């Protein structure tokens, strides 16, 4: 796909669980679900993302991503999670 917008990238990517809440997922735009993210800072959510947590593939679902679209991705949300 296309590592050209933090926008395009979560919306093609953060989009089939967390847009609707599927498989569990924790939403786009919630605040509660981002208070215990946001308590820590934002780079420690990034990390879980690229490593894959148990329901998430390995990248988020992007493979070449660079930390600048990764963040700007999280941070389009609400700079957590
Ligand atoms: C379904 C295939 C998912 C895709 C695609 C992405 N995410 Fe996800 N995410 C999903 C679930 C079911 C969960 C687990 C919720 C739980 O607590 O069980 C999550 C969780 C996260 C988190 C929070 C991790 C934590 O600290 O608890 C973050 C940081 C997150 N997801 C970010 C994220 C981004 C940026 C993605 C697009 C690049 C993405 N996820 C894709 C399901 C799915």
């Amino acid at each position: 796909a296309d590592l050209q917008d933090a926008e395009a990238i979560y919306n093609k990517a953060c989009t089939v669980c967390h847009s609707m809440g599927v498989a569990g997922a924790p939403k786009s735009h919630n605040t509660a679900d981002w208070e215990p993210r946001l308590a820590k800072g934002v780079d420690n959510l990034v990390k879980s993302v690229k490593t894959g947590l148990n329901a998430m593939p390995p990248g988020g679902m992007c493979t070449d991503c660079t930390d600048e679209d990764y963040k700007a991705a999280i941070e389009f949300m609400s700079k957590a999670k």
